[PDB]
């Protein structure tokens, strides 16, 4: 078929191959770039969703060396106050999301000391987005991350128009139904590869957004060219997320919903669902495990930093049965 | 490899459409299309010619929303003419009707009743008897004829040369179809549309993608690789306007939906190649069709395509694995 | 690696592509060669298993135009009597299985009027199978089908030593655990193709043995080069099979076991299991559906005979996802 | 495509061995193999060095049947020496024992206690510390050393150059392993054996295939593609002789089986990379081993191979799909 441009791989399709190593998981540097001008101690960002990130989550993230993006599902004043709450909790970095044409919101956020603006849309590669980007860059001084995209052409054009970071991901989210409602998407490993191929030569960080299920996925995302990953579902279950708590049967769940779900849209046909995730308690322990798995990954790959990981990493493509071998098999877990 | 292996076939679940630079919003795209070389539709949806899907009410519903319904042939000629008359007496609405091989008298009566298109459908559209029936209709009356079902370039080419005004594609992909297991025969639906489109497009003859549409995203996929429209069965079978009977099983209400090649449908009036099944009741078709149209607009927005013609020009896809598909649907989260 | 000789396809991996057709399913001729000198009206053979084929099953198959192979899990006299019961019921054709070195059994079966001897082994391409074959051919005159094999070299050697039919299948059987226990096998479509590539040069019929689950599988097997197919589990649940009945809940089951199962061997680690299949009633109806399915396949393929089907057939490889589209989906059966 | 992609990795389930012309019966095949450069076994089976699989009882059982057990290191040096002595006090019986990085003193005490082989084991064999430890051992004591775990040509080559007497292959394939999930790291076991044996065989150094053996047929596969032996954990964990404790859950007796990188094994004395699980109780190890050896003989008979060396020369395999896998197992029959 003439329109077939190749096979796309997701996190589950691959495994990273071990390298000769002289570096322990504990010695690895997880320091990375959020945007061309902003640095992070760990490569973790909490999603801009109303069931994931408000001030409490963003303080937690920043204290752990990562960063939180305050969602835009609220008035400008309430969003500015969330930013101020984080800035008033010490010298802590914080970000905030805006939509297309939201120049006024952007200005007010920047006035409030926000470190990065995340200009996000279901379809980053669009005329309205590029215009908003250009308007912001000419009217205020701040780093702008733009998303969401999955192609080299999208990456190249956004960078040409002033993007300080590029957020990658259409379809891989746990609550996303874009692939089913619209039939559109690119498997996340392939999308990071394609965007990194353009972005890295201009020094522009890729944020891998969506579909992180396990700590092993973080390593994979960074290995193929991401500077950081944005995480929703894994954190929505923690104590510091704004979601409500409901007892289903005997276990407690936190609400977690796409920002393109009918409920999130009430507060276009939906491209996200309203779901539940198991409660996980303090985010600190959750994040510790995530950082733990990534250090372990970099130790296996003999990489003392993310930059080194990019030069040293390789992967094998596996089958669904190879996936069976990867997980736990034939043993009941206690 | 084996000598008889002609390559890998892809279905809807095997691919994903790649986003393009877009200057067009979903609300702005034109869904206008051609049903046949002489008949146009405002949206590219057709309801299946099945006795659990399309009679007069469903056809009226379809036409009002800009699509079309094909009245099934599991009824006497007079009953079928009358159903067509119902739709025609309800405004100036377009409507189709199905006929079987050699049913020239039925075709004539349907055309006189003001039917807009005849659908000459068979389980195996690439056959001598079908072609004979086609030639005879085209010589005895003046009307557009859609012929199916086929899955190959040679079949598409032969039908067009003999006067087909539209080509219906699909052997095996239908939800109620067991052709692939009873006969071992079929072609995955993406590959079949591509093969047939590669021939029909230069002739300007529309391809109807028939069967296996489960989600709105499949419509986008089907059109993107060369279909001008899609024909839909199971999705509409559960609606208020379909003719099937309703059964309460446990708590939920179900509607009957059966293949026209199941034992029950063949009794109405060879081993079966369809099953008799049930689908959940979904209420008014308007809300169902609104979603489908909505998802297709979203698709065309992502693809920067203001029209179906542009969609054919601009679209590309990636093939994905089973684990890729798991990432497409909902994962690790319990839906409410 | 260097030992990877390619991808192997089974029935479920492929679909036959429709051809231009001027032949109705009812007009299709199903006549075929069982062996070089024995013909059948339909290409169906009942398996040589103690839960499938004794005289009643063999009479049933022969009346419908196929053939039954009386199993060897009984003393010589008992097997001869089974053969005599079929021959006493008209001119009806019948076959009988023997094992390696079973020359006396062969002689007796032949004297009793058997039409074909099936020299059966787990591993047909072995020195002692060849020696048994050579010994049979020089001491009596009948057609001998030899199996089971899956390679070109096996087929060539057996034919050169006097085989009148070649039986293909290691691993694909419903009750077979050879692939799990020994790690050995070849997917059935690839095995038929490989063996047909040699046998057809010599006019020697291929029997496709094991793994038929639906009538569609029969068409596939014949399409890629088989002259007939041997069937076990499908017939094992019919009233004519020797198996015993057992009520489980509200469903009636017939026992069905591999001849390499623990229970059959005491009638070496086992390579088959003891199982149950659902009771399907009269065998005539079952066979009607199978024949019906094959006629439909040959109608779609414009082939008026198996010979024409070999000439005209072609197939497409499908994915697991493709297979979900083949079966029934999203609709619950009544 | 994607530039960091080194190719498709195959696990045991992805392949099937192809039968060869055979003149050798299963009962006639020789299963004698080299454990290390200087140590031979009667059968190519090793019990895993885990605290729910191998202590003295298991090690004696393995040795009697022609294989060997590796005493785990989750105990003090004295306790470990004592296990080794018990096996040695039970006839002229082979035994191995594991040590970790820098555990030179432990190694010395084990060697003077008469251990036949030292297994220098780490989650990541291809590391500077492992190599240092290896060189240190080879210079201070006379003993065969098996090093692991690795999955690459370069790792295999470097370990051999620094004095390894055997190479243990396996990162991610074990039943209780979560390395592939937690760290995202691993190589499918067939591919890993092939790559490592491509180097090791040139030097005549035995490859041990460790983890992911689920059925006897997997042993055949592992050896066929170049392993000289296989290490097994879960299969032996449910036997009488494993040191794990029993627990009744429901109406079935289970024994505990846990990774040595599970939170409970590390508490026993980093983020965990193994789980704490349960396997069904299976009685005597002798019966279990008989079946395993039985399957391997059957495999070598199908391949016309009278010895493992001949099996390396003669073996070939075909890749299968998950649908081919369906066919391999039992299907459509309810097992009694
Ligand atoms: C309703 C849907 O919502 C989302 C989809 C995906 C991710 C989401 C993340 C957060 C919140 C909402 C999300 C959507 O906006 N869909 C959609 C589809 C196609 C579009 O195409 C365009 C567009 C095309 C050309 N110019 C401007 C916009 N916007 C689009 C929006
Ligand atoms: C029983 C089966 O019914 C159907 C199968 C598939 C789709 C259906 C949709 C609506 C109604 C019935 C359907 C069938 O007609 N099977 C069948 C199979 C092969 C055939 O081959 C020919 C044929 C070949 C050559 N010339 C004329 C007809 N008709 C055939 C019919
Ligand atoms: C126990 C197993 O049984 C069967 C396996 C597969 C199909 C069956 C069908 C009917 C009855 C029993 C069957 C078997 O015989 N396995 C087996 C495995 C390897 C062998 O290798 C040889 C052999 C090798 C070289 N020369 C002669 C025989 N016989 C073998 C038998
Ligand atoms: C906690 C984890 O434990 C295990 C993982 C896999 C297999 C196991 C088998 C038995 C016992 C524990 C196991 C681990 O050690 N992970 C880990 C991950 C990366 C590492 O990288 C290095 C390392 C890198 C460079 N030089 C020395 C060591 N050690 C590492 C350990
Ligand atoms: O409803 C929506 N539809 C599709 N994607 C969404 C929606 N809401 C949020 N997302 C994306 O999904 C990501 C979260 O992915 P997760 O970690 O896999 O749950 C977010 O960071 C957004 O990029
Ligand atoms: O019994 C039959 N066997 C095979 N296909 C059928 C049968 N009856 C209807 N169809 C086809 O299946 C389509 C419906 O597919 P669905 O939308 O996937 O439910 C119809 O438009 C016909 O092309
Ligand atoms: O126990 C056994 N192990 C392996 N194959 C067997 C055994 N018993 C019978 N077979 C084969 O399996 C075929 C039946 O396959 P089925 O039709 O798929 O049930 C028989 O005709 C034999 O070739
Ligand atoms: O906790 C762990 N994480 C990963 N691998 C382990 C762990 N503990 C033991 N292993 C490995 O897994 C093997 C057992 O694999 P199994 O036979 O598939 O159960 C052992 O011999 C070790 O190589």
């Amino acid at each position: 078929g003439t329109k077939n441009i190749g096979k796309g791989l997701t996190f589950e399709d691959i495994l990273l191959v071990p390298n000769y190593s002289e570096v322990l998981p504990r010695e690895v540097s997880l320091e990375t770039k959020l945007t061309k001008n902003v640095s992070l101690k760990i490569p973790l960002i909490s999603s801009a969703m109303d069931t994931v990130t408000e001030h409490l989550m963003a303080v937690g993230m920043a204290r752990l060396g990562g960063i939180g993006i305050i969602h835009k599902n609220m008035d400008m004043e309430s969003q500015v106050n969330e930013v101020l709450k984080v800035k008033n909790s010490g010298g802590l970095r914080v970000g905030a999301a805006i939509g297309v044409n939201e120049i006024e919101r952007a200005k007010l956020l920047v006035e409030a000391g926000v470190d990065v603006i995340v200009l996000d849309s279901a379809h980053g590669h669009s005329l309205n987005i590029i215009r908003t980007l250009k308007e912001i860059k000419s009217k205020m001084n701040i780093d702008v991350i733009v998303g969401n995209v999955v192609t080299e052409e999208a990456t190249k054009e956004l960078i040409e128009n002033g993007a300080d970071g590029i957020k990658v991901g259409i379809g891989p989210g746990s609550i996303c139904t874009t692939r089913i409602v619209a039939g559109v998407g690119v498997p996340q490993i392939t999308a990071i590869e394609k965007c990194s191929s353009v972005a890295s030569k201009f020094g522009i960080p890729i944020i891998a957004d969506g579909g992180i299920r396990y700590s092993g996925d973080i390593g994979k995302a960074l290995a193929v060219g991401a500077s950081s990953v944005m995480i929703g579902s894994i954190l929505a279950g923690t104590e510091e997320s704004p979601g409500e708590k409901e007892l289903i049967g005997d276990t407690v769940y936190k609400y977690y919903r796409g920002m393109g779900s009918v409920g999130a849209m009430k507060s276009m046909v939906p491209e996200g669902i309203e779901g539940r995730v198991k409660y996980k308690g303090e985010m600190e322990g959750v994040v510790y495990q995530l950082v733990g798995g990534l250090r372990s990954c970099m130790g296996y790959l003999g990489s003392a930093s993310i930059e080194e990981l990019w030069k040293k990493s390789s992967y094998v493509e596996i089958t669904t049965s190879g996936l069976r071998e990867s997980h736990v098999h034939d043993v009941e877990i206690v």
